[PDB]
């Protein structure tokens, strides 16, 4: 599925994204925008053997268990697979296991880049939440 903005920000908003390990709502819009152009079915393959998946393009050397990537660990416990789905409830769930280690939001390039110590106001604004 290719989610709306704020279709985006509700349905994070609902989910308890916003302020999940002290990261606003407008940090997990901003990443979603940049790393995925907000579809539940990008997909991206790295040099490394890896692939990164859905709406948050979470990485299969660490995350997910794809078949296929040479040094998997799989902290999430899922098929990267279930990270494809139109439901966001698999990729919430480990979207919030990531950010619990030690580099935080750090941990997606495109918040790093587009995001960090950016105004973020306008990823939510006319959502009304
Ligand atoms: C820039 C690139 O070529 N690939 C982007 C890629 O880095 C992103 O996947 C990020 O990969 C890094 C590197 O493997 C992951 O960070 C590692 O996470 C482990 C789990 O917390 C740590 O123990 C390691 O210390 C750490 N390595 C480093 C060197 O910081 C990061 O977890 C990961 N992120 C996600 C999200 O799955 C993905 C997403 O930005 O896309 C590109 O491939």
């Amino acid at each position: 599925k290719v989610y709306d903005r704020c279709e985006l920000a509700r349905a994070l908003k609902a989910s308890g994204m916003d302020g999940y390990a002290g990261n606003s709502l407008p940090n997990w819009v901003c990443l979603s925008k940049w790393e995925s152009s907000y579809n539940t079915q990008a997909t991206n393959r790295n040099t490394d053997g890896s692939t990164d998946y859905g709406i948050f393009q979470i990485n299969s050397r660490y995350w997910c268990d794809d078949g296929r990537t040479p040094g998997a660990k799989n902290v999430c416990g899922i098929r990267c697979s279930q990270l494809l789905t139109d439901d966001l409830t698999v990729a919430i769930r480990c979207a919030k296991r990531v950010v619990l280690d030690p580099n935080g939001i750090g941990a997606w390039v495109a918040w790093r880049l587009h995001c960090q110590n950016q105004d973020l106001r306008s990823y939510v604004a006319g959502c009304g939440v």
